[PDB]
This record gives structure tokens, C-alpha cells and sequence, in this order.
């Protein structure tokens, strides 16, 4: 048709005709660099010595790559800004080092400073320009009386990393430019704001056509208009300038129609903290894109810009201090806004409670005492999914709303509703609210607005929406292009609303109404948001995995002997700042990017080592505590080898030991190689071949293993996906598994204390499987332990256990509760949960009979039902992943030696499971006074567990213990305390230790503040309290 | 759907799984070259 291809025509009028008619060239500038491919140094301590005489700066090459990768240029820029300037036109820098289009935070970045230390503005690949003289005879402040002037530019030479791709780039500084990027002659010009506004309006303009239907005569009298004015625009004679806009604008004044929706717009980069790159870069991202924010707030006023991630604050306030009292600056003007209060942009799912409770309270603290804020949502525009437990959390920390996006990458299903009630497993309710954009990095296109408000799936009721707009992923921000059409937008009959907004309001407004519109139709969902996607992220890099429980699981011993040791011992300081900053540390390793394990070789070393240090500096901390105890109660008994793991069978927090003490274990040695473990509880018998294949439960009667199955079998899939290696799991995988049938029990043995093990030998074509399989005195349930020495890469290992009980869904664990899963998956949308996560244990149950199995670091999993050889249901199989080897970002990712601790137990209850994955978390010390714990509950009725007993983060010396309920039934206990805090009161708070009530949430205590020795405690199902206990 | 998304995989194993392993590279050759612009 004609009006297509008159759309062309305009497209390259603008490309052409116009685009280059805005920056008028004046002169150009002599230029003279000084390269480092070395790790670089703060830049006030550069400027200060590059003022003096330290440096040469020998010219540059015009035509040549201007560094190496990952290293850095310091450029020197003298110009003259001569004379006879044109009058009331803005004259600024134009950089252009040799910049693509596609990456914004991607490949190289610069950033501009004055001649004393002071950041000026940031150079991206799409923002390019500084202002020297603003259109108004005001000039910076880096010029002379005359026009002499003196820049200082630090640039990056970052390479450009495929996301799924073999490479050697993410590894280490190099020394060689791998992609050429030029020099080409910085640059002066000035700008015509009147080409830039006609430019801007075309853009406008010529993006709707692509985007409307030739129904309405709107389609028709826009490109007509289109058409008369390139007609009339003669680049050879300014005067017809002015001709040209006037005829495009008989159309861009037209009020919006009646019906339209209401986009509130702010400005938003995000900013991957760990992705890409090494983390010693994101720190310089970080700067760049707040002096890139703030050069935007004075090219209009009313315009807004959100940032999160209380870290990304910190580390700003380190490395430029000039650009943190600018911020502050807008912040108490109400233009910029931080929300979110979190340390960093956690993963979703895999951290546990306290991780969570712990990023919440941090970040709630740094927003306090720096920026002086309060948010009232929480931020998470990207995470592979989130837990369920969240809205409780939420709720009970003070927060109102909730924001997402990347749920919209499902493979399979769509959700219902982009706004909606959030509803937990404990019964908490949270406004959530997905921006229709379905993305957080929009450019405020056209095509943008056409697919908000032609996407938007409850336009029936709600008819107000939100909108984000930058570049994010790597930084950059939004630029003034953006800006600039926006308010062509603002009406615009033909296209939604839009107009800037802070999220608060936004977000109140939009829920009130919702609210009063719908009625008790208000849309809701209840359960978890399983993401349909990336399934491979909870097994990438294995060694993150386990060091972020072994870290978290041993912060609770080492925070509870401080409790301990500071009650008992009159004099000892416990180190506040020391464990401050281990949180911090670890807050920062469980972003949306590094648990996962989806980063350059280069950012899981530093945070492999990282926890390799914070382990060990943890284990001296509690040493050094056990030794004021130890002298404290000088002679009640040591144990070596003791385990302080929460809510045991008999004695919740004392320090129980790893001596069994029971009668021996009867092992009988077949003839055959087949054995026979035996202890008073279970009657375990062992094949030729390791592989368990029967289980007695010697107090019940009841066969353990699926069968015609062997419990113990290694699989290994044949994983090669089609696109993000590192992210995803092909269903194809689980079609190509086979098992290693081959092996054999290398040696059977018993132990001093009485335990039985067997040693077992596996292989698989270069690699190397040994297991050892304990059965101890005294308890009911079997032990794996696996030394794995992967080699081969793209191959995933799993275990299997088959159970011989077959139900219809499966249990596992959250943060907080429970929840369940199906098994056999019926529908479409139901066959794309195939794997999935588990925290610490799997159960399959039934009414009167369950089994389960709890894990020490794996993570992942995946059910599905068993059938016998003659056709008959057999059981079920639990399989959980060990270990697997991408090679995308990383091309020598887990090779070698990994561990995995698992167990087995016949639990009729979950009280046995919950203590066998408490007892197997649990991390081991030495010569541990045996002491009863100080806070006790004795259980009435139902399962309440003490998770997290703590000190006070006032320093006043109060006791905090978070208690909840972890088996989905109404809980009543009352609290015991030992003869260190009598007298002591007990009271309610929230999880931030604060006196906040919140009328939607039930208590736990009964009563308000009273005596501590006494006071009773109800629970409804899955409910989180918190207790603090003062001396008065 | 799924084969739409089967296709990609089967384009990327040509272009990188397959592609590759047709040329077996033996050896390499010296070379030496004399330039003219005219
Ligand atoms: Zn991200």
C-alpha cells in the first residue's frame, strides 16, 4: 500500500535529512591519553596527581583501538570555544569513541569529571553529549574568563560478552583490544532545539502508524499530515523550517479519547549487580547512571526517577561523595525516589526466611539514617520466581504493595490479572501489580503505549496501569530523547494517557479504587508463582548453592552463642561489626544473578573465595565465645563433636553430640556381596551393586522401597538446550537419562560408636561416584554421603529414592510452611512444572503414613509416579538434582570434587522430618559445654519451632526469638526460661523489632507485654511471630 | 509451542554441534604476500 511505503520515506528523512542537521559541528578538541589495563584506581586519587605533573598523556591515535579489555583510559580534552557562537543556541561535547547501538551497558562506558574531583555526566553508547553552555549565556563551571577549558574522562573498555556463548572474555583483564572501537575526533557543537523538536514529532508521529489500524480516520488524517510536511521541508533553506512543523501540527493536538487508560511514567534503570561483568565494575555503573539521572532533571522539571537497592547506595556514597548531596538534594524535593528498602534485589525463592527477613531489616535500616525514608512496597521487577512466603513477610514488615514483571517469560501459561491480591499459604494478603509493558527497560515508544494498553488484561475494571522507561540491565538510564516524547504523549487522541507519577500514590490510588469498583470480585491468587522457565538455575554453579546455606545455617549457631555466652559470662563484647558485615557480605552473593549461578567466570571466583573466608572467619567468633562459656560453668561436662540444631526430638537447642550411643549394629555379609544392616530400628539390606533395594520400618511392618526399583541408582542426562545454557532444562533431558547399573560395594565396616557403614564405587566414562551408607544406633534413618569427581561437561547427575507410597501430590518445605505439588501432571500448563525447587526436604504422605527425604545443599528436585514391570502402581520417585556443567558464561564451570549429605526417614507426622533436616544442616564445633537452652517452649498442643533466638540490634541487650508454626495445624505452647532471665518480660513485635501493630494480622502472645516465665502462645497454621524478651 | 521452540534447538546444534565438525583441520600453511594499489 501506498502509506507503508510512504512510511519509509519518513523514516529516512529522519535518519538523514534531519538527524544530523541538530548537533551544528564548531571545532574540534586536541586530546591526549594515558592507558592502564591494570585493576583501576578511585579517581580523586588520580585527578589530585594528574594535576601536578605525575602523568604525560601522549596524544592519541586517530583510527585506533583507544585500550584493552576490562582496563581503563584517562583522557585529557582542552578546547577553545571560540567565538561568533550562534545566539541562543546550547553548545556542548560530543563523544564519539567508536560507539555500537545494540548493548547500552554492554560494551565501553565513560565518564566525564572537572578539574578538582566533581562529576560532570556519564557517556553511554546512546548518550553522548555534555553540557559546556545551556542556550542561555550561563556556562559551566570548568571554563576559563576566556574560552579555555579542561576535562578529565575516565573510560572503560568494556568488552561486549554474548549472554550464551563459549568465550575468554569474562574471565580476566586480557592486555588486548579483542573488538576494535575507534577514536573519531571529539568534538564542540551546538544544538538546534527547533530541528531537535521537528525530529522529535516526526518520531512521534511516524511510530503510531505502524502501530494503529486502517479503520479509524485517524490512521488516515496522520499520514496525510506526515506526507504534506516532508513535502515541504527543504534541508537547503532554514526558512521552509518553519513551514514544515506547521503542517504536523493540525494533528498532534487532539484530546485523548473518553475511554483511555492513565499510564503514571518514572524513570527506571536496572542495574544487575553481579552479571556480565566482574563486581569491581558495577560499583562504577552505579555512579554513572545516578550523574546520568540528575543530568536529566534539569532539561525539564516534573520528571521522576525511582533506584532501589540500598547496596547500589552505599557503594555510591564510597566512590563519589560530591554526587551523594545531590541526590539528597532531589530526594527532599520529591523527584527522586528509593524504594524498596533491601540491601540488594534478592533471588525470589532459593534464600530462606531469615535471608529475606534479614536483606528487609538492613535495607529498612540504611534508608533510615541516611536518606530518611520509609518505602512502603517492595521492588522485584527480576527473579526466576517467587517463594509463596512472601506475602506474609511482606505484610508483617510493614509493607503495603508488591511489584513484578519477569513473570511474563513463561513457557507455557499466562496469568489471569496484571493486578491483583497476592494471598500467601498463611493467609496474608499484599496488592500486586505487573506493568502490562511486560518489561521494565521500555524507551517510551510508540509501540510501548499500543502494547500497554492492547495487553493490559483487566481493562474492564481498572483502567490505570503503571510504566517504567530507561535503559537498563547494565545502566544508562533513560535519556532526554525520552523525555521529549513524553509530553507528545500527554493527549495524543489516539493512544493512552500518560504522565509522571511517584509509585507510592500510584499505587494507593490504584488499589483504592480497584477495590471500591470491583467488590468481592476483586481478582486473587493463592500459592506460589512458579516460574515456567530457567529450571536448571537452581543447580548451575553448586558451589554457590552450598555456600549459601553452610554460611546461613552456621550465622544462627554463631549468633545463639552469643546470646548464650553474653548471659553467662559478666564481661564479653560481642562483636557487632564483625557479624555486620558477614551479613552484608552474604546479602550481596544472593542477588538475581549469582545464586543462580548465571555469571562470568570472573564473578563466581571472587564470591567462591569470598565464602571460603567468611566460613572460616565464623568459625573463630564462636570459638571464641564456647571459650567464655567454657569458663562461665567451669565444670559441668565438654563435648567434642556437638551439633546445636534447632527443635531436636527431646532437647531443641542443646548442643546434642555426634557419639550415638546405642547398641551395636548386627551386619551380616552375604555370600553373594548383597549385606544385611540391621540396627533395632530398620532393616536395611544392600545389593551387589550399592543401591539399596529393600527397607524394613521394623516398628510399623512396612516395606520402604518402590518395587522392582533400587533405591540409590545414579542417572545422567544428556542436557545440551537450545538457547541460555546456564538457565534452563530441556523436558527433552529427562527423555535421554540412563542409569549407572554398573558398580559395586568396595568395603563394609563398623565403627567405634557401633554404626555400620558400606563404601560403594561408581563411574560414568572419566568420572568417579563414591557413597558411603551409615546406619547408626538409636535412630530411624539412613545416611548417604557422595564424593563427586564430575570431569565431563554437559551432563546433569541426579539421585533417585524410590518410595514404595504413592499419593497424589507431593510435599515440600518454603521459607515458612509448606506446599504442595502435584505429581502426575494432567494438564499442559501442569507438565511444565517438571522440576522444582525444595528447601532441606521432600514428603511423600498419605492419611496414616509418609516418607520423606532432607537434603544438605542440592536444592532441586522433581516427583513422578512408579508402576510396577506387571503393570501395577509401585510407589513413587523422588529425584533431586546433584550437579550439573553448563558452559555459556562460564566455560570451565563445576569441575571437580563436590560432596552431597542426604538422609531417609519413615515419618507418619512431619515433626521427624523437620528435626532430620534441622540435625543434617546443623554445622559441627569443639568443646561445647553442655547447657540447657535459655528460651524453651513446652508444646501443648500441635508443632511450634524456635528458629532464630538472637540478640537485640539496639545494643540494649534485649533478647529477639522468631517463632513459627511448621505444620499446617493451630499450635498452643507456653514459654519456659531458664534461671539466667528470670524476672525478664516478654512482648510482641514485628519482624523488625519494633512496636507496630497491624489490624489484618493476628498476634501471637495473648495479652501485651507481661512476665515471661508463663506466658502462653497460639499459633493459626503457618504463622510467623517474633518475641522480644528485655530485662525490664 | 513447543516445536516452534524445537526448531531453534535444531538450528543452533546445525550452526555450532554440526557445523563445526566437517572441516578437520590439519596443519597450516606459511604464506607471504606482495601488495599493488594500483
Ligand atoms: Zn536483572
Amino acid at each position: 500500500l501506498k502509506v507503508n511505503r510512504e512510511i519509509d520515506r519518513c523514516k529516512r528523512v529522519m535518519r538523514e535529512r534531519v538527524w544530523p542537521h541538530i548537533h551544528q559541528v564548531l571545532a574540534q578538541c586536541t586530546v591526549g591519553a594515558v592507558k592502564n589495563p591494570g585493576e583501576p584506581e578511585m579517581p580523586a586519587a588520580f585527578i589530585t596527581r594528574a594535576v601536578s605533573g605525575q602523568v604525560i598523556f601522549q596524544p592519541l591515535a586517530v583510527g585506533e583501538p583507544w585500550g584493552t579489555s576490562w582496563g581503563t583510559t584517562w583522557i585529557r580534552v582542552e578546547g577553545q570555544l571560540p567565538e561568533t557562537l550562534p545566539e541562543g543556541r546550547a553548545i556542548e561535547l560530543v563523544f564519539n569513541l567508536g560507539w555500537l547501538e545494540w548493548p547500552v551497558g554492554g560494551h565501553i562506558e565513560a565518564m566525564a569529571y572537572r578539574a578538582d574531583g566533581t562529576v560532570i555526566k556519564a557517556l553511554h553508547p546512546r548518550n553522548h553529549w555534555m553540557p559546556l553552555v545551556s542556550a542561555d549565556g550561563v556556562k559551566d563551571r570548568v571554563v576559563n574568563p576566556d574560552g579555555s577549558f579542561v576535562v578529565y574522562v575516565e573510560g572503560a573498555y568494556n568488552p561486549n560478552v554474548p549472554s550464551f556463548t563459549v568465550t575468554e572474555l569474562g574471565t580476566k583483564p586480557t592486555g588486548k583490544a579483542d573488538e576494535r572501537y575507534e577514536f573519531s575526533s571529539i568534538d564542540i557543537a551546538a544544538l538546534d532545539q527547533d530541528m531537535f523538536d521537528y525530529w522529535a514529532d516526526l518520531d512521534v508521529v511516524t511510530g503510531s502508524l505502524e502501530n494503529m489500524n486502517d479503520a479509524d480516520p485517524r490512521y488516515w488524517k496522520l499520514a496525510k499530515a506526515m506526507q504534506r510536511s516532508i513535502n515541504l521541508w527543504d534541508e537547503k533553506d532554514y526558512n521552509t523550517l518553519a513551514l514544515a512543523r506547521k503542517a504536523l501540527d493540525k494533528v498532534m493536538h487532539n484530546p485523548a479519547n473518553a475511554s483511555a487508560m492513565t499510564l503514571t511514567a518514572m524513570g527506571h534503570s536496572h542495574i544487575d549487580s553481579a552479571w556480565l561483568w566482574p563486581v569491581r565494575e558495577t560499583e562504577r555503573k552505579v555512579g554513572r547512571t545516578v550523574s546520568n539521572a540528575l543530568a536529566l532533571m534539569d532539561i525539564d522539571p516534573d520528571f521522576t526517577y525511582v533506584m532501589s537497592a540500598a547496596q547500589h547506595f552505599a557503594w555510591l556514597e564510597e566512590r563519589h561523595p560530591d554526587l551523594f548531596e545531590r541526590v539528597k538534594a532531589r530526594i527532599a524535593e520529591g523527584r527522586f525516589i528509593p524504594v524498596g528498602g533491601m540491601w540488594v534485589e534478592s533471588d525470589g525463592t532459593m534464600p530462606c526466611g531469615e535471608s529475606l527477613i534479614r536483606q528487609i531489616s538492613y535495607g529498612k535500616r540504611y534508608f533510615k539514617e541516611k536518606l530518611g525514608v520509609v518505602p512502603n512496597g517492595i521492588w522485584l521487577p527480576d527473579s526466576f520466581g517467587y517463594t509463596g512466603a512472601w506475602p506474609q513477610i511482606a505484610k508483617r514488615s510493614g509493607y503495603s504493595w508488591f511489584l513484578t514483571q519477569k513473570l511474563c517469560w513463561n513457557d507455557t501459561t499466562r496469568l489471569p490479572h496484571h493486578s491483583f491480591m497476592w494471598e500467601g499459604v498463611d493467609g496474608s494478603q499484599i496488592f500486586t501489580h505487573f506493568p502490562p509493558a511486560d518489561k521494565y527497560d521500555s524507551d517510551m515508544s510508540a509501540n510501548d503505549m499500543a502494547y500497554v494498553q492492547s495487553n493490559y488484561k483487566d481493562k474492564d475494571l481498572s483502567d490505570r496501569g503503571i510504566l517504567l522507561f530507561g535503559y537498563g540491565d547494565g545502566g544508562g538510564g533513560p535519556i532526554r530523547e525520552m523525555t521529549m516524547r513524553e509530553h507528545r504523549f500527554e493527549s495524543f487522541e489516539g493512544m493512552p494517557k500518560v504522565e509522571y507519577g511517584t509509585p507510592d500514590d500510584f499505587f494507593s490510588k490504584a488499589e483504592t479504587e480497584m477495590k471500591a469498583e470491583a467488590g468481592s470480585e476483586m481478582p486473587r491468587w493463592k500459592g506460589e508463582f512458579y516460574f515456567e522457565l530457567h529450571r536448571k538455575t537452581l543447580t548451575s554453579q553448586q558451589e554457590m548453592k552450598r555456600g549459601c546455606r553452610k554460611e546461613e545455617s552456621m550465622l544462627r549457631t554463631v549468633e545463639y552463642l552469643g546470646v548464650v555466652a553474653s548471659l553467662e559470662s559478666a564481661d564479653y563484647v560481642y562483636p557487632t561489626e564483625r557479624i555486620d558485615r558477614i551479613w552484608k557480605t552474604l546479602l550481596l552473593s544472593q542477588f538475581h544473578d549469582i545464586l543462580p549461578g548465571s555469571a562470568i567466570e570472573w564473578a563466581h571466583r571472587v564470591a567462591r573465595e569470598e565464602y571460603a573466608r567468611d566460613l572460616k572467619a565464623l568459625s573463630d567468633i564462636a570459638r571464641d565465645a564456647i571459650a567464655a562459656i567454657a569458663v562461665a560453668n567451669p565444670d559441668v561436662a565438654r563435648i567434642a563433636k556437638a551439633r546445636i540444631s534447632q527443635f531436636a526430638d527431646v532437647d531443641p537447642w542443646r548442643p546434642a553430640s555426634l557419639v550415638s550411643c546405642g547398641e551395636p549394629v548386627e551386619v551380616n555379609r552375604r555370600e553373594d556381596g548383597s549385606a544385611t544392616l540391621d540396627n533395632g530400628l530398620l532393616c536395611v539390606h544392600v545389593a551387589a551393586d550399592g543401591t539399596v533395594d529393600s527397607m524394613i520400618d521394623l516398628k510399623s511392618g512396612r516395606e520402604m522401597v518402590a518395587k522392582d526399583h533400587v533405591m540409590g541408582r545414579y542417572e545422567i542426562l544428556k542436557d545440551e538446550p537450545g538457547v541460555f545454557d546456564a538457565w534452563d532444562v530441556e523436558r527433552d533431558a529427562f527423555l535421554c537419562a540412563t542409569a549407572l547399573a554398573d558398580g559395586h560395594i568396595v568395603s563394609i565396616e563398623t565403627t567405634a560408636d557401633g554404626s555400620a557403614v558400606i563404601v560403594t564405587k561408581n563411574s560414568y566414562r572419566d568420572d568417579e561416584i563414591s557413597t558411603t551408607i551409615t546406619l547408626r544406633p538409636g535412630k530411624s534413618q539412613l545416611d548417604f554421603h557422595a564424593d563427586v569427581e564430575w570431569n565431563v561437561p554437559e551432563k546433569l547427575l541426579k539421585v533417585d529414592i524410590p518410595m514404595a507410597l504413592s499419593a497424589s501430590r507431593a510435599q515440600y518445605e518454603c521459607q515458612y510452611g509448606l506446599i504442595e505439588r502435584p505429581i502426575v501432571k494432567n494438564t499442559e500448563g501442569e507438565e511444565a512444572m517438571f522440576e522444582s525447587c525444595s528447601h532441606r526436604f521432600v514428603r511423600i504422605h498419605d492419611s496414616s503414613y509418609g516418607i520423606g527425604v532432607a537434603n544438605g545443599s542440592t536444592y532441586g528436585s522433581d516427583v513422578s509416579s512408579l508402576r510396577d514391570r506387571d503393570d501395577a502402581l509401585a510407589g513413587t520417585m523422588v529425584r533431586m538434582s546433584l550437579v550439573a556443567a553448563p558452559t555459556a558464561p562460564d566455560p570451565r564451570t563445576d569441575i571437580g570434587h563436590h560432596e552431597f549429605d542426604w538422609t531417609v526417614l519413615p515419618c507418619a507426622s512431619v515433626a521427624p522430618l523437620v528435626a532430620a533436616a534441622g540435625e543434617i544442616n546443623a554445622p559441627t564445633i569443639e568443646n561445647m559445654p553442655d547447657i540447657a537452652a535459655p528460651i524453651t517452649l513446652e508444646p501443648i498442643e500441635g508443632t511450634p519451632v524456635i528458629d532464630w533466638i538472637k540478640l537485640a540490634d539496639d545494643g540494649s541487650g534485649d533478647i529477639v526469638a522468631r517463632l513459627y508454626e511448621a505444620a499446617g495445624a493451630k499450635a498452643k505452647a507456653m514459654l519456659h526460661v531458664g534461671g539466667t532471665l528470670d524476672g525478664w518480660t516478654v512482648r510482641e513485635t514485628n519482624t523488625l523489632e519494633q512496636d507496630e501493630s497491624y489490624p489484618d494480622e493476628p498476634a501471637g502472645l495473648i495479652g501485651g507485654k507481661q512476665q515471661a516465665e508463663g506466658a502462653e502462645l497460639a499459633l493459626n497454621p503457618f504463622q510467623l511471630t517474633t518475641l522480644r524478651l528485655s530485662r525490664a
